[PDB]
């Protein structure tokens, strides 16, 4: 007979990512809200929150995954596909596995770790339609209500534990960057470089913990016109010498990101592009003094903003100055609170990690066409921001012979 | 508070993944089924459905996306980070590009590609609670109702250039293969071996496709216990002989998966691992052959389940026999009315294509423990299925000396 749930304790849970006292202070944390709210129970879907509640990063391929929290309880409820792994890595009380053989097993595995609630936490910024549809018919009577908003604010603020692991994914994104440069030659593919650079931090990562997964770290390295955009995909466009190019690394540590961009050119700059570049990393250095408990976000914005209107390229501009840090990817995560943009009136304290990445893109046609970027991540303390991020920038050092 | 929409055509236009004729079709046949619903737009927000009808991939880092389709357009919404890179692979008329300035200007951009509907075609198992709140907002004189399920069963049954995208990419995890059994030596790390085959595969794509877009490209090598679930996490464990392996490789080429799966042994494999193997591989070659035109998908899974339970093994079964392919990667896409799943009852019909990826597991301790599983894929058509998957399977061959 095919069951729709089971329990798979198999092999022994991992050594942790962070201490056990620093799982138990989020989820007493966030249990302090669930108490103040009279929510019964929170119910994460999303990578971040169950990841940075419970230490498991789950892999989707269109199934559901959860992360249900009480004053009692933490349960991850996974895929029978994954086995034992769920179990293995959750710091909660239990692991309850749905199976495939039937449909909506995963509401079952659920009504199973929540049997009754009047009031339920749900993530309204990651739960779709169809399956809140679903969860809601499991619970008439319950009322379902958000908790992403109140979450993202706890997650808002590192711990000291948090922010040593930026650190060190800082480090290994300096490595990242030392092996763009090496691999980088005159009709060098941009695949080529960004292979080299992924596999430079893989290897640092596997070197620095022990009981780490090793997924999903990588490297965009853009030339020329694919510079014009800040995630475009890595593409079979050769190097050519005095071609704008853009070094983005990114060092993925148990759902923890850390970034290095870093505008480059190989053999020479023209003065159109230095000029330009020039612009770029004032407006970089800048901000870097501007990042201090007690700055707003909206204002470093608008400070920044006048410098390269100065300059008239305040146009060229095509995104934020910075955001948060934390347990994020290019596919999950994020903390809208924390962004630097000019209507974002959010307050910088202590303990926070946000960016600083100014960036400009001047159009085809334009001397000194191309975009132009450079990323550094702080952490707000006492006094100021400690800058983590060690590679050099600007013409000084990245006209790369 | 600077513009909220703008557009940049930086640069040309690229040469896309498939024929202008194949994206018409599927355009054509979009608009038939709006047209025949009254439904006046669709708004996609998914990776896959964007990535269907118009050959461009979104990178989230926490910002929304849209493609909006009506009678007459073919619209992109992608952020002004991006520049000129999602125009130029949009297959549509027109790609309007929204800026971080202000809050939600996302949304301004959509009520710019269209500024009136009756009914507003999205989709439920995508969409977001808090998106479709602010949606709804915009249009408060509008009944939004789900085309996902439309357009999943219309993605379900691909057309030939479908096909040879899916034979080249299956080509080259047969590529991604042999490298694994290159990289195969005693005490190596598991992420050395996922390493070199992931570079095999990035420059073989590299070759066979113009204009292509590199991206996501991955292996997952699993040894011993790791081997427990098929979604598992590459470690730093190594390989020791006769621990039981699992290769599994998966280009990802425009936005369409293909994988190559199968147990492997490092110069020798116990007794109780060769009898497991065996049943399973037994189990592999009968779905092989109930793979056919009118075969439910209920009555595949019923018939290898007696294989199983003849060799009293069928409780250590983990997962579904297979699925759809297509659009998808492990964060998006997966036709769900397209799964070799007990209470299925789809009936394949030419032009489908699907998995055939029987699993057991044994938990640690039991002798044999570990997960055994063979992946290949199938093409239905007329008379039966062709099967891309070349690489061999079972200990004649998968007992690397
Ligand atoms: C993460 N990303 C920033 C953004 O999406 O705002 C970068 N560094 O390009
Ligand atoms: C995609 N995955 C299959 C599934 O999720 O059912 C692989 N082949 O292991």
């Amino acid at each position: 007979q095919m069951p729709k749930t089971l329990r798979i304790r198999n092999g022994d849970k991992v050594r942790s990512t962070f201490s056990a006292q620093e799982y138990a202070n989020r989820q007493a944390r966030l249990r302090a809200h669930l108490a103040a709210e009279n929510i019964d129970a929170a119910i994460f879907t999303s990578y971040h929150n169950i990841n940075y509640y419970s230490d498991f990063l789950y892999c989707s391929f269109g199934r559901p995954y959860a992360l249900v929290v009480t004053e009692d309880d933490v349960i991850s409820i996974s895929a029978n596909i994954d086995g034992g792994q769920p179990w293995r890595r959750t710091v909660g009380t239990d692991n309850i596995v749905y199976t495939d053989w039937q449909r909506d097993n995963y509401f079952a595995a659920i009504q199973q770790a929540l049997p009754k609630a009047r009031r339920i936490g749900i993530e309204h910024d990651h739960l779709n339609l169809q399956n809140r549809d679903k969860l809601a018919a499991r619970y008439p009577d319950a009322e379902l209500v958000d908790v992403a908003a109140a979450c993202m604010r706890m997650r808002m603020i590192k711990s000291a534990e948090e922010h040593v692991m930026i650190r060190h994914g800082a480090r290994i994104a300096d490595i990242g960057g030392a092996a763009v440069v090496e691999a980088l030659g005159d009709q060098v593919p941009e695949y080529e470089v960004a292979l080299h650079a992924t596999q430079a931090m893989v290897r640092a990562i596997a070197d620095t913990f022990e009981d780490v997964e090793l997924m999903d770290t990588w490297t965009w390295f853009q030339s020329g016109i694919n510079t014009d955009g800040a995630h475009n995909p890595v593409t079979t466009r050769k190097v050519n010498k005095g071609d704008i190019l853009s070094l983005n690394c990114f060092p993925m540590i148990a759902g923890y990101y850390t970034a290095l961009e870093r505008t480059l050119f190989l053999d020479h700059c023209s003065d159109d592009h230095l000029r330009l570049w020039q612009v770029n990393v004032e407006v970089h250095e800048a901000g870097l003094k501007l990042i201090k408990p007690g700055a707003r976000c909206s204002d470093i914005a608008r400070e920044l903003n006048e410098i390269f209107l100065k300059h008239d390229v305040l146009q060229y501009r095509t995104f934020g100055y910075g955001h948060s840090f934390g347990t994020l990817s290019h596919y999950y995560g994020r903390e809208a609170g924390l962004e630097l943009r000019e209507d974002i009136d959010t307050v910088l304290e202590p303990g926070m990690v946000v960016s600083m990445e100014p960036m400009i893109m001047l159009p085809e046609g334009l001397p000194g066409a191309g975009g132009y970027r450079e990323h550094d991540i702080l952490i707000v303390n006492e006094n100021g921001a400690e800058n983590i991020t060690k590679f050099p920038y600007g013409p000084e050092k990245n006209i790369i012979r």
